[PDB]
C-alpha cells in the first residue's frame, strides 16, 4: 500500500469522424503507462466528437481512440462562464474516470 | 456524472470512536443533499480507524470507519514527507479516483 501515477495534458485533434480529426480540437488527459501515451479523456468546447487522433512518435502511423458520449459542465473563467464537454474514452474503467473528474473539479471552478 | 467540487476540512480521527480528539487529519468531501459526503482522510498518523464529524445542525455526530491507509510521499520545503491516505470504508472506485486526482492537484506529490 503505497501510491504512484501522474495525470498529464497534451492538446490534440478530434472530430465527428476520423478524417474530420483536425487542428487540436481538444485537451487530452493521459498517462505515460506501458508502451506509450495512454489517454483517459478529452476536454473540448465542441459537443459532437466521436474520435481523437494521436500520431505516434514511433513514426509507424497514427492512433484513433473512440470517445464516449460527452458530459456537459460549465466553468467560471475570467471571460465569464464557458460550457465544456468531457469525453471519456470508450471503455474507461471507473478508477480512471474518477481521476479525471477529480482533477478537473480540483483545478477548475465549476458552476 | 459531471464533476463536483471536492473540499477539504480539518477533522478528528483515531484508533477508536472515543479516541477521536482534536484535529488529527484533513478530510476530502463533497456536498450533496445537505449531507457532506466524506470520501477520504489525510493524516501524518499511521494508525487510524475512525473519523468524527459533528453535523453542523448540532443534532449529533457521525463516526465513519476508515480503510487501511496508503503510504505516500509529498515533498515539502523541509524535504520529503510521509503521509497516509485513508479511504472511507466501502468507497467505490469512482470516488477513489476522485480522491486520488484531487490529491495530485492539492498536494505536492513527489
Amino acid at each position: 500500500e503505497l501510491s504512484p501515477v501522474a495525470l498529464r495534458q497534451m492538446s490534440c485533434a478530434a472530430g465527428t469522424t476520423q478524417t474530420a480529426c483536425t487542428d487540436d480540437n481538444a485537451l487530452a488527459y493521459y498517462n505515460n503507462s506501458k508502451g506509450g501515451r495512454f489517454v483517459l479523456a478529452l476536454l473540448s468546447d465542441h459537443q459532437d466528437l466521436k474520435w481523437a487522433r494521436f500520431p505516434k512518435s514511433d513514426g509507424t502511423g497514427t492512433i484513433y481512440t473512440e470517445l464516449e458520449p460527452p458530459c456537459r459542465f460549465v466553468t467560471d473563467t475570467p471571460k465569464g462562464p464557458k460550457v465544456k464537454y468531457l469525453y471519456f474514452i470508450k471503455g474507461l474503467n471507473n478508477l480512471n474516470r474518477g481521476m479525471v473528474l477529480g482533477s478537473l473539479a480540483a483545478t477548475v471552478r465549476l458552476q
